[PDB]
């Protein structure tokens, strides 16, 4: 008879509704519709259409999808963003990161779970423009906090994998003294960057590099950077190259620039921390980030492993230092400001 | 300063927390860790590991994104699931369906939205797998209840798109005397359909083609069947082929078999239907399921369209029912049990 079966099934798929419904959103900021909903206020399918390439009848069903969610309002003018579509905004760093950058990498776990199945792969390039939509609110805060706290002025900046360049855009304009370089190795990334720097007018100021970082330090470049900053780029190196090579790497930084500041970002990986993870943040964000970074190339550590790590270096520890709790209040996120011991 | 701003994306963001789970979840049942877990009740990854072919540090990061989630528990002797782990048992076929089959075709929408992008490609044998997993609960009993309509006793009995034969094992298992015939047009879900007629030891009476349902009718086959079961083939047959071969088809079914009773499922359109779109499993489950039929080569239409394209074929309808209330209460769900006019 299956008495019953109904309500039970409405609560047992309702991820699935969530999982339809987070695609959705990703693509309603990606294809630039929802920007074009801020700009218009009221739109039609055929005016939105005509704007962004589309097609009339897929358009209307997304649009009939997210107006059933409530994301969007529908009026006889058109098409609007309700209150709770406007509320998104500032989140799209997120779902750009986690459904444009790794869904493939989620949907992978499956095939590489198997026995020499390899590493998840991801889409870069989503990844980290993402990634630094995010930044704006954690992790460029942090990082500007911790350059504060340094006795030297920064003048010359590295950013070793800076995504589209948003850290050095947001530093360059708030401090016109710098002169700074960048290195990201996804191409689609650097592209991004380039444009970003030269968007934001500060193409005679910023260079953008596509390499990575090992390459980029063991490259002949001219620059004499006083800062350097390696925002979530160590655990690509630990997992990819290893540990020795994560210490020989910052040997090479302190060798090359005996003067030099390190600011390091760091996840915690207190993925096995009950009490941490029960944190509202930690279960939407970090459970999903701990999850990623055992099906890739990377690997997360915690806060006193990356501490032996520099030691190891010949480090010293400055100051360190987590994100606004107005942000990010699960103490995972740390910031290192670090010297030549 | 950002006040206020983590409770709002620990919020904003749910959908994504959510995207993963379903991901998760889908794993856990399309790899057999699910099926693993029911039958050793408590498992080490390494017994898991040795069982399935798999690497232990990818499965307990698995594990331990379930645990932290509520899915799993750990305890000394290794991972169980929990009561909440257990609860999903039922839904595997919606996960499979809409994850596995679909995960896809939603993440392409955004690509498929510009002119002239073509349809969103899917996952044919995961959707077959699913959907009759799925159809357990709702078309199988529904399918039952008008075949006992009908005024003749089923004895040949043809399946068209029959996924992985769920519908012809079931009735046939049932119905002793029965003759079955299915077709099916993926690769992957004939292959299944193969297999599990011969598992069910129905192959003596049961016998699958891999073809498509206008393909198979065109077909030279020698069976005299008295019942043909169409559940949800009409909507593929008129998007990808067009209403007049949607209404040839049905005209040459009665052509070749003046007294065939046929059983026709179909959902019924009412993705712009406000009342009927704020039912909990409009939300879940038909939301999604309009979506893709907006980027997939099928065209879901109205009750009243079918029961017109019935009418031009030369069929009478003997009657009409939807699915048990306790299973899908949306009235969305429609099966017509048809004869030639
Ligand atoms: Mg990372
Ligand atoms: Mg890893
Ligand atoms: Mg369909
Ligand atoms: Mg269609």
């Amino acid at each position: 008879e299956n008495t019953g079966f109904e309500t039970t099934l409405i609560k047992g798929i309702e991820p699935i509704r969530q999982f339809v419904l987070a695609i959705s959103i990703y693509h309603l900021f990606d294809t630039k519709l929802f920007s074009l909903l801020i700009k218009h206020e009221v739109a039609s399918p055929e005016v939105a259409c005509n704007e962004l390439g589309m097609e009339k009848e897929k358009l209307l069903g997304l649009f009939r999808y997210l107006k059933n969610e409530g994301i969007l309002l529908e009026t006889i003018d058109g098409f609007s963003l309700s209150k709770e579509g406007h509320a998104l905004a500032p989140f799209e760093g997120w779902y750009v990161m986690l459904v444009g950058g790794y869904a493939t990498t989620f949907l992978q776990m499956g095939e590489r779970l198997q026995e020499g199945a390899g590493w998840a792969t991801r889409d870069a390039t989503k990844v980290g423009v993402g990634s630094c939509g995010i930044s704006h609110f954690d992790a460029i805060p942090l990082t500007r906090s911790l350059m504060a706290q340094a006795p030297g002025t920064c003048t010359k900046l590295l950013d070793l994998g800076c995504g589209n360049g948003r850290y050095l855009a947001e530093f360059c304009k708030a401090l016109p003294q710098i002169q700074a370089w960048g290195a990201e190795p996804d191409r689609g990334g650097f592209e991004e960057a380039v444009d970003l720097i030269e968007k934001e007018g500060l193409s005679h100021r910023v260079h953008i590099s596509h390499s990575g970082a090992v390459e980029f330090l063991d490259s002949d470049f001219d620059f004499e950077p006083d800062f350097i900053v390696l925002g979530f780029v160590l655990h690509e190196i630990l997992g990819q190259a290893g540990r020795p090579a994560v210490v020989n790497f910052l040997k090479k930084i302190v060798h090359r620039f005996p003067a030099i500041n390190l600011i390091i970002i760091e996840v915690d990986n207190q993925f096995d921390n009950a009490g941490a993870m029960r944190h509202g943040l930690a279960l939407a964000y970090y459970n999903p980030y701990y999850l990623l970074h055992c099906f890739t190339n990377q690997l997360l550590v915690q806060d006193a492993d990356w501490l032996d790590i520099f030691a190891e270096a010949g480090l010293s520890l400055v100051t360190r230092e987590t994100t606004s709790d107005q942000v990010d209040s699960t103490g995972l996120e740390i910031g290192y400001l670090l010297r030549r011991a």
